[PDB]
């Protein structure tokens, strides 16, 4: 034998039949690439993000000055990104602000100018010029000598004598003013008294008053000044100072925007590098913006303009200019409420009056400003007149400046100086000469400071308003809210209008809108991406909206109110330094698109795979193959290695383009291919089980991709549980092996996000730290889930005178058989010989099926033995199957292989070489008469050829018995001969069994016979021996004509026969016939052999035609063996009968079917409810939470602390209420703060432990204070990483540790880098803390660092204004009643501006409320660290709330939009639900179409538009059931919208509507789909395909406000896909969901509204298209049903002329004209010109040759199709206007079955019965009539459809012949049925017949037509050939007289001589020993030359298929 030749043989089938298909072949490998493309354009659609380290600049809360928070605010709008570690975030700055150019000049000034060693002494000259000019130079009213007064008084006085002189004068004096030395003192009584002070030319003596005298101590520092400070302006400082200020002054130099900010950044900022980066954002679906990505515009409409009340006319016109200009617009729409704003603060009480009036700081010292601006209008005018007109400018340096000593001192001056110009500039007034240097440096300050001037009175700076109670408080809020004019609103919830003290623990709220806070119920983001979230815009919603700076206010009021302190510290906030990485949006989608990918691949070749295991074991292909001694095993082995070889051929190309695509860059090609492999074998087994299910392929093809898909579902519901999924629950879910692929696709993609692909070193383990499911279990476990369902399925389909003759010793018995019993074969002896040919009879299995089951081999014996060649088959089951053929009943063929293959392979199998195989076929190719056509399909040949093939391949090898049952079964008699040529070809050394029931078969050929009476041989031996053991007589016809009246006289025909009358005579004379019957007995040859050759020259004289002399049948001889006119209702009664008959038709086949009671009511109820139940896990949102803000609503976690600036005071307190007992916040209290979070125990201070490694790394290397320990690898330029890789490296050692009562974990950062510790161990922290990517926690958000210092402005208060207070004096200012208050204020000015000695907090950006969390933190410690040392500071604290404030009814605008998109979605479901009944309801219509059922019920006149219309109602009533099932589904849900006293009739009536406009639209899907199930799964696609997209475009097509032509498309789609009624139930359901939105949110806020459906606006147009188009369609069904519905032989020449040129029809029933059917066209038509005529009593034949075109007169005949111009008429009307006239005379067998399988055989005949006639109480009897006429009384109730194969076609024949119709046609009325069932039909058929009622028939078998029809007529390729009666055609178209005799040691030598009488003709046809086969001429002379042989005989007529052999035979 073989076990690897089978597979050979079955693989070479297999990928034959794999190559003619050739359109699954490609779609299999082309359908997954054009899925895998998209995957590409998503990668090229979806680019990478990567960014640098980021080090951010801090932020100054008020409470740390008002210089640094201004100038904080400025610097950093942007928010950037440095690269490198900014100043600030050292252990001892706080600065930040060096470089700046202003900061540079002002280092430059303080060092070389001021503390200057050199001269220093500026002083000596300010204290001389000032003590000059306040005390001698004004002399107003003060006394002196005689040379003194104010202005001019000379000296000259006391002279008692009288008095050249101008020489001495100009002597004196050189042109001097009273503002030389020697001359006059030698040129000298005068010379006594006169010169009484020598005080000559010398300069300084005349101030001597009290004391004081300087004279050159002016110049020596004077000329010491000079150098100096030219060199401080050629400092680099300045020369960068005077280039950048080159624009802003020329010419519109500030235009630009950019321009002006970046001097200004240069200018105050000093930020390097070119300023910062600006990392942004790029999530939007954290934050529900829909429209971020959509494309929309999102902007707030701009507020109400209206004029104020008591504000300015510029602060009113600027508000607008700067508001309605869509430029700017929103950087004012965010900053007006910070500087126009206005706070509110409910519980006015004395308490919060005096925490607001010490929360007012910042207001105070920002209104101090402008009082010192505003004192310029009062100083300017002085200074002008002070320049212009003074005592001390122009009278001191115009009007001076000597100017002859002054000339010669000016002469020493510097290079440019310009005394003439220094006169010109110094107070020049009615000139108008010009640059001037003097008064365009005057007016230019005037112009540039009073416009700043009227620029600060815009700010409102008095802005805390009282109130009373909260709600008074919100209606303030939104009435100024909708101007724009509110900053937040301060409720103090635990006091009263009346309290004064305040408690020791004090809380508020902040109330803002919400788009200036964080929301309050997510408090991180629910993806976790890889970015600092530092973007200044979204993720800096407390900064920007001014929520800090408003809490830092209020908790410095509160601090303040009760402390008492007077030491303040300020906070900074600075932000933790982030890593570089890389963000990818790609390994989003790819971690949920792969698996949907690679599981809708296969979807497709899995059906076309569980198909093929089906269908070829539906056509019982398999147990022929295993019969043939094919095992089991080998058949599933070859299935595998089919499937197997395309999956692993497309699975090459895939891994081909997921690596050379870039989907995947570095992950090692070949682990992937494997891994695609497993997959592709745990699908193929798969389908292995699935098919063991099915019976039918059709619909295994179509159920089985949708269980294949459904089986993945579970990885949803599993991608969401990613936390509590332990790992056992992986460990068994994956037993679903699709669950298995995307459990290990999440390591794919996590491996890929590191840097690393598989390589496989990395699949075994895990990066998910420890959660023990590798990349490999997901491997193992396909590889195990395939053999679970191998050896699953392997065994589930395991569970699914004597009798006897004399036989001649010159036979070899090759079969004998011996005593074979069975439990039925009870001493069963028969031996079959060599060449011969044996019928086996026995009636169905009662001794036939048994006993050739053993022949064959399935079943062993229980007593007797089996002998094939002298060897048993139970001992050699095996090599006995080499020689025993077979051929079972049925075809034995595979669909698409040729013939000549399928020789080959059933050679092969049975263990043959090719080379002989092929020998043998080509044998057989010759001896089978198929040499042409041998390349064909085995389908598509002709179906008789089929046969032929059959039974050729059961005689293939070297087949010494071949056994074969029924061979020819179904056949047209020119194919039995056919079949019979091979027989009698091999039968030639080989013995052949031929089981069969056809009766003539069996002796036409057939050497034996053998008759199985009750399980034992009751007879055998030859026909003739046969004949001769029960012998009776011989059967002459007789034939008459006719002249209608022809003949009928047995008057004279008894007579003739009366002269040797034997025994029996008459035994019928049906219609123009004479059936006799006489004995042979006592030989008497010249008694008959008189008569027939009397009769011969007799036979014209009487009348008769001719006549014949016919034998016994064989049928006939194996029978006896085996065991023996009520009136009709019409017109309205009727139709209202019919309208009664189709309604119980249809109920009694629903009740009985639960296919049904599945997709008519289980299926919508529970897709709805899975829908509902999937709606509903979403609440009615509230309003918003309340969110305390503390550090612990994040889990565990780490902070620090880190001591800088130690030893000193306050801060060694303050860093210890801040780590011990009263801890970090405010958690421990010693009474309260929320019972939920406890308080627990700390533990002591533990350095953790630390590798060896480690430790000599540190200590041995050589480190810095720059480079300490080592870096990171960060991504490089093709391993991009996620995070970088940072080796043994991090900070440095691992620092001390601890855990606070609060449980969490600080560390003691004190002495080291920061920065430095925090961006190297960041990665090492998120490895743990990923593993899911779905709220991650970080376990790091903030520490603080209690030190930092900036050096604040060195002049103090008072000493300020001593000196300007003197400047003032020293120049006539004395300032005024606005200057004397704005220098009231300046000592309490200057302490304000900075704090010296403050804090600062590191965040955390990535938690949400972790910036005010632990700047409340901060705040709390202050607090404790300063109140008085005797109050326990445990007890102290302070906590803030948040509460946004009510949402604005546009807010709701769009939670409305995100809240009505799952109702938008549970209607989808709702449509998809609900068009499952009326897709079930068209597969029975479907049914019925096809096998020909409706066309029955038509026939007997149900009138299409009565059937229709019944249709229609019973389905309305039968949906209208689940349409009630799901509102009842609604009510119990009890949502609202749908179920409200005022929704119901909406809802109801939308649901009802859709069913009775939805059904008539899917009836026409009736006429073109044939299977049914193809028909499902292609509607149940349509209605949701058209059930989507047009329900949900609209939907999304609204949110568009503009474009102009979205709308354009809207409106116009709304009007135009109103056409049909999933649009109509879409927008309706929709509908009925967003008018309760809509009509909710107004009740929110008194508003009301009360909107009512059935209003045409809403669901009115819907309810009327759906009404219209209920008719529309179901007329249009009415439609699409509609445009449905020469010369000749000298006998055909009577029915030619009789009713043509004579007319004679008078009485008949079928008179039926020349009638022709022309196709379209292709020769001429099918039916040519015919006449024939039916009398009342005779059966008309109509054979036809077979092929030649006959169906087609049954279709003309029963209104199937259309006539072409002919002339047929029945009993009164006519076939072509009359027609439902002619369809109540006439019954109708089909040639198929046409019968409901679930009613039952009596209903049957209910329904038919009513369909005619027969009023209401005669049914009973009329249907107990045909029951037993038919013999059914047995099954006649048990479920037609069950029954076994001719109680079907005897139910047929019976309801065929209800009431009493005068024509009957029966087609092919007997099929399967067993040789004695048949007469019991026969007989009926003749009872009928005798009554005057004609019958037409038709049949493949000549027996019946020759049994029971009394004239015939052969069609061929024309019209006709013949008519007449049986023997009538006999012998007017045929030969015959066939003699047999058996020769009397016999030789036939003497037999053949003998015949010298008989020549013409003898062919002699046979001789196997002694029997003589012969067939003699037509003149009956044998008859008398017979009587003197040489023993038996024998002469018979011959058959009536010879005739149609001939006809059929030239064609
Ligand atoms: C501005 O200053 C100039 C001095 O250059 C003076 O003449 C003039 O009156 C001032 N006012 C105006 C409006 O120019
Ligand atoms: C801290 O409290 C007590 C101290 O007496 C200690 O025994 C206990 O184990 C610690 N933890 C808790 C939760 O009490």
């Amino acid at each position: 034998m073989g076990f690897v030749r089978q597979i050979q043989l079955l693989l070479w089938k297999n990928w034959t039949l794999r190559k003619r298909q050739k359109i699954r072949f490609v779609v299999e490998l082309v359908w997954p690439l054009s899925l895998f493309l998209v995957l590409i354009w998503l990668r090229n659609a979806n680019p990478l993000y990567s960014h640098h380290e980021c080090h951010f600049p801090n932020k100054a809360m008020p409470s740390a000055g008002m210089l640094p928070w201004l100038q904080g605010i400025f610097c950093n709008v942007n928010n950037p990104c440095f690269q490198s570690p900014t100043p600030g975030e050292s252990p001892g700055i706080v600065s930040n602000y060096n470089n700046s150019i202003l900061a540079r000049v002002y280092r430059d000034f303080q060092e070389l100018l001021m503390n200057a060693p050199e001269s220093q002494h500026l002083g000596r000259i300010w204290t001389e010029l000032h003590i000059l000019s306040q005390f001698m130079d004004t002399l107003r009213t003060h006394p002196e000598r005689i040379a003194g007064r104010g202005i001019r008084i000379r000296d000259i006085l006391k002279d008692e004598e009288t008095l050249l002189l101008e020489r001495f004068i100009i002597f004196s004096q050189r042109r001097g003013a009273k503002t030389s030395l020697s001359q006059g003192t030698l040129q000298w009584l005068y010379a006594n008294v006169d010169f009484f002070k020598l005080f000559r030319v010398l300069p300084t003596l005349l101030d001597s008053r009290s004391q004081g005298i300087n004279l050159r101590s002016w110049g020596g520092i004077l000329s010491d000044m000079s150098p100096r400070i030219q060199e401080f302006i050629h400092r680099p400082s300045m020369q960068d100072l005077l280039w950048v200020t080159r624009p802003l002054m020329q010419n519109g130099g500030p235009e630009t925007f950019t321009k002006l900010m970046g001097i200004l950044s240069d200018l105050l900022c000093g930020y390097p590098e070119g300023g910062g980066s600006r990392v942004l954002s790029f999530n939007w679906y954290e934050d529900n913006n829909y429209k971020a990505f959509l494309g929309i515009d999102s902007t707030r409409k701009d507020p109400i303009y209206s004029y104020d009340r008591r504000t300015t006319s510029f602060c009113n016109a600027l508000i607008q200019s700067l508001e309605s200009n869509p430029l700017t617009k929103i950087a004012w729409r965010a900053a007006k409420p910070l500087l126009m704003g206005k706070i509110l603060y409910t519980p006015d009480s004395p308490a919060a009056r005096r925490i607001l009036k010490n929360a007012n700081s910042t207001f105070e010292e920002l209104e101090h400003v402008r009082k010192l601006v505003k004192a310029w209008e009062e100083v300017g005018p002085q200074i002008w007149y002070f320049f212009d007109n003074s005592t001390q400018m122009n009278m001191i340096r115009d009007t001076l400046g000597v100017k002859d000593f002054l000339n010669r001192q000016l002469g020493e001056e510097g290079i440019t100086a310009e005394a003439i110009l220094n006169f010109l500039y110094k107070g020049p007034r009615e000139s108008q000469a010009d640059n001037f240097d003097w008064r365009d440096i005057f007016n230019i300050t005037d112009r540039t400071l009073r416009l700043v001037n009227q620029y600060l009175e815009c700010l409102v700076l008095d802005k805390f308003e009282s109130y009373n109670d909260e709600t008074q408080l919100t209606q303030r809020a939104l009435s100024l809210l909708e101007e724009n004019m509110f900053w937040a609103g301060v409720v103090f919830p635990d006091m009263y209008p009346w309290t004064s003290s305040l408690p020791p623990h004090v809380k508020y709220k902040i109330r803002m809108d919400i788009d200036v806070v964080e929301k309050t119920n997510k408090i991180k983001d629910r993806y976790w991406d890889s970015g600092p979230r530092a973007d200044p815009v979204e993720d800096f919603r407390y900064i920007w909206g001014g929520f800090a700076y408003l809490q830092d206010m209020v908790e410095q009021g509160i601090t303040r109110s009760q402390v008492q302190a007077e030491a303040p510290v300020g906070i900074y906030l600075q932000q933790m330094p982030y890593p570089c990485f890389v963000d990818d949006s790609f390994m989003i989608i790819l971690n949920r698109c792969f698996p949907i990918f690679m599981v809708l691949a296969w979807i497709y070749s899995v059906s076309m795979t569980v198909k093929s295991i089906v269908l070829e074991k539906e056509l019982r292909l398999k147990e022929t193959l295993k019969n043939q001694g094919v095992s089991n095993a080998v058949i599933w082995c070859t299935w595998f290695l089919d499937s197997f070889s395309i999956m692993s051929m497309s699975i090459f190309l895939l891994t081909i383009f997921i690596m050379h695509g870039r989907i995947l860059h570095y992950s090692d090609p070949f682990i992937l291919f494997l891994f695609l492999l497993a997959f592709s074998t745990a699908t193929i087994m798969l389908c292995f089980l699935l098919s063991t299910f099915f019976s039918k392929a059709s619909l295994a093809a179509a159920c089985s991709g949708v269980i294949y898909f459904t089986l993945y579902l579970p990885h949803i519901l599993c991608f969401a549980w990613q936390d509590r999924m332990t790992a056992e629950l992986k460990k068994a879910v994956s037993l679903l092996s699709p669950v298995a692929f995307g459990f290990g696709t999440e390591y794919l993609v996590r491996f890929e996000e590191q840097g690393l692909g598989l390589q496989w070193s990395n699949i075994g383990n895990s990066p998910t730290e420890g959660d023990e499911f590798s990349f490999l279990l997901s491997m193992q476990m396909m590889l195990l889930d395939a053999a679970v369902y191998g050896l699953l399925a392997w065994y589930l389909d395991q569970v699914f005178d004597s009798f006897f003759e004399r036989e001649h010793p010159g036979w070899v018995p090759g079969v004998c058989v011996k005593n074979l019993v069975k439990i039925a074969v009870d001493r069963l002896n028969i031996t079959f010989y060599e060449n011969q040919i044996t019928a086996f009879l026995g009636h169905n299995g009662a001794g036939k099926t048994t006993t050739l089951s053993i022949l064959t081999g399935l079943l062993p014996p229980t007593s007797g033995t089996v002998l094939v060649g002298g060897r048993d088959i139970e001992t050699s089951l095996d090599a006995v199957r080499q020689s025993l053929g077979m051929c079972p009943q049925h075809n034995i063929l595979f669909h698409h292989l040729t013939v000549a293959e399928h020789m080959l392979f059933y050679a092969q199998l049975k263990g043959k070489s090719q080379e002989e195989a092929q020998l043998e076929m080509e044998a057989m190719l010759e001896d089978t008469g198929l040499h042409h056509k041998r390349n064909e399909e085995a389908q598509d040949l002709s179906g008789g050829m089929q046969r032929k093939l059959s039974v050729a391949i059961a005689f293939v090898g070297d087949a010494k018995v071949v056994i074969l049952d029924e061979p020819t079964s179904g056949v047209d008699p020119y194919s039995r001969r056919s079949i019979w040529d091979l027989l009698l070809k091999y039968r030639s050394g080989r013995t052949i069994i031929m089981s069969t029931h056809h009766m003539d078969e069996a002796d036409l050929l057939g050497d034996r016979i053998a008759i199985i009476a009750q399980g034992r041989l009751y007879c055998s031996g030859t026909p003739l021996f046969l004949k001769n053991c029960f012998g009776t007589g011989l059967y002459l016809t007789l034939v008459r004509k006719m002249k209608q009246v022809l003949d009928g006289d047995v008057n004279e025909l008894m007579d003739v026969v009366l002269h040797h009358v034997p025994e029996a005579k008459l035994v019928e004379c049906i219609g123009q016939e004479l059936i006799f019957l006489l004995p042979n007995k006592n030989f008497k040859h010249r008694a008959y052999a008189s008569l027939f050759r009397e009769l011969e020259e007799t036979l014209a004289d009487l009348g008769l035609s001719s006549f014949g002399i016919s034998d016994t049948p064989l049928e006939e001889i194996f029978l006896k063996v085996t065991e023996d006119g009520p009136q009709l209702n019409t017109g309205t009664q009727l139709v209202l009968q019919h309208v009664q008959a189709l309604l119980v038709k249809r109920f009694q086949h629903t009740i009985r079917s639960h296919k049904d009671f599945l997709a008519q009511i289980v299926l919508p109820a529970t897709f709805v409810f899975l829908a509902l139940m999937l709606s509903i896990v979403i609440p009615p949102f509230g309003e918003y939470p309340a969110l305390t803000l503390h550090p612990w609503i994040y889990g565990q976690q780490y902070t620090f602390f880190s001591m800088d600036e130690p030893g000193s005071e306050q801060f060694t307190v303050l860093a210890d209420v801040l780590l011990n007992k009263p801890g970090f916040g405010n958690r421990c209290l010693k009474e309260g703060w929320l019972p939920e979070y406890p308080c627990g125990n700390s533990t002591p201070w533990k350095t953790p432990s630390v590798s060896p490694n480690i430790t000599q790394l540190f200590q041995k290397q050589k480190w810095t204070q720059v480079n300490p320990s080592p870096s990171c690898r960060c991504s490089t330029r093709e391993k991009l990483t996620m995070l970088p890789e940072c080796p043994e490296g991090a900070g440095g050692l691992p620092p001390p540790q601890r855990t606070q009562r609060s449980t969490e974990i600080l560390q003691d950062l004190t002495d080291r880098n920061i920065s430095d510790f925090l961006v190297k161990t960041y990665p090492a922290l998120i490895r743990s803390s990923l593993k899911s990517k779905f709220w991650v926690n970080e376990q790091r958000y903030g520490g603080i660092s209690i030190g930092g210092k900036l050096p604040v402005v060195p002049i103090t208060g008072e000493a300020l204004v001593g000196f300007l207070s003197d400047l003032g004096r020293i120049m006539n200012v004395s300032g005024g009643p606005i200057t004397r208050e704005a220098s009231k204020e300046i000592p309490d000015f200057l302490k304000h501006l900075e704090t010296e000695d403050n804090i600062k907090v590191w965040f955390n950006n990535k938690g949400w409320h972790a910036l005010v969390s632990f700047l409340n933190v901060a705040h709390n410690a202050i607090l404790r660290a300063s109140l008085p040392k005797d109050r326990s500071p445990e007890e102290y604290g302070i906590t803030v709330i948040s509460q946004p404030l009510n949402l604005t009814k546009e807010q709701l605008s769009e939670i409305t939009v995100l809240t009505t998109s799952v109702d938008a979605v549970v209607a989808i479901c709702v449509i998809f639900s609900m068009s499952f009944v009326p897709a079930s309801f068209v597969l029975y219509l479907i049914q019925e179409r096809v096998n020909k059922s409706k066309h029955l019920q038509f026939i007997s006149g149900v009138s299409p538009t009565t059937y229709w219309v019944t249709n229609f109602l019973w389905d309305i009533m039968n949906y209208s059931v689940s349409a009630g099932l799901v509102v009842g589904i609604f009510i119990g849900f009890q949502k609202k919208a749908y179920t409200s006293p005022e929704n119901l009739p909406a809802l109801v009536a939308l649901l009802l509507l859709y069913g009775w406009a939805v059904i008539p639209m899917m009836y026409p899907a009736s006429f073109l789909f044939d299977v049914p199930s193809t028909a499902y799964v292609a509607l149940s696609c349509a209605n949701l395909f058209i059930g989507i997209n047009s329900s949900a475009i609209t939907f999304i097509l609204e949110l568009f406000e503009n474009n102009r032509t979205l709308l354009r498309f809207n409106a116009v789609l709304r009007k135009l896909l109103i056409v049909f009624p999933h649009f109509c139930l879409g927008r309706g359901l929709i509908d009925l969901a967003l008018s309760q939105a809509v009509t909710d949110v107004y009740a929110r806020f008194g508003e009301e509204h009360s909107a009512n459906p059935f209003h045409w606006d809403l669901i009115g147009k819907n309810l009327f298209a759906m009404v219209v188009e209920g008719v529309v369609y179901f007329l249009l069904t009415l439609l699409v049903q509609r445009h449905f519905f020469i010369v000749d032989e000298d006998d055909d020449v009577a029915e030619e002329r009789q009713r043509i040129i004579t007319g004679g029809n008078k009485t008949d029933i079928l008179r039926l004209h020349e009638l022709t059917k022309i196709y379209p066209g292709t020769s001429s038509p099918a039916v040519d010109r015919l006449c024939v005529g039916v009398r009342p009593g005779e059966c008309f034949g109509l054979l036809g040759v077979n092929g030649a075109g006959k169906t087609t007169t049954f279709k003309m005949l029963t209104g199937d199709t259309t006539v072409t111009s002919g002339d047929a008429t029945v009993a009164g009307k006519s076939i072509l206007t009359n027609i439902s006239e002619v369809h109540q005379n006439m019954g109708y067998c089909p040639q198929f079955d046409a019968i409901d399988e679930l009613l039952t055989g009596r209903e049957h005949l209910y329904l038919y019965a009513r369909l005619r006639g027969v009023p209401a109480e005669e049914i009973e009897k009329v249907a107990n009539w045909s029951i037993k006429s038919l013999g059914l009384t047995v099954y006649a109730d048990c479920l037609a459809g069950t029954y076994s194969g001719g109680n079907k076609r005897k139910l047929s024949t019976a309801i065929a012949l209800i009431g009493c119709p005068p024509l009957v046609l029966l087609d092919e009325p007997t099929t399967g049925m067993d040789p004695q069932a048949r007469r019991m039909l026969w007989n009926v058929i003749v009872s009928i017949i005798r009554e005057g009622r004609a019958v037409v028939l038709t049949s493949h078998s000549m027996e019946e037509c020759e049994a029971l029809c009394t004239r015939l007529a052969i069609m061929v390729k024309g019209a006709f050939r013949c008519m007449g009666t049986i023997q009538h055609l006999k012998s007017k178209f045929g030969d015959g007289y066939i003699v047999t005799m058996k020769i009397k040691l016999p030789d036939l030598n003497p037999v053949e001589q003998f015949f010298q009488g008989n020549f013409p003709g003898s062919v002699q046809r046979e001789r196997h020993y002694n029997m003589l086969q012969f067939q003699v001429s037509s003149s009956s002379l044998a008859r008398i030359f017979q009587l003197l042989l040489s023993e038996e005989y024998s002469v018979t007529q011959t058959t009536l298929d010879q005739v149609f052999v001939n006809f059929a035979k030239q064609q």
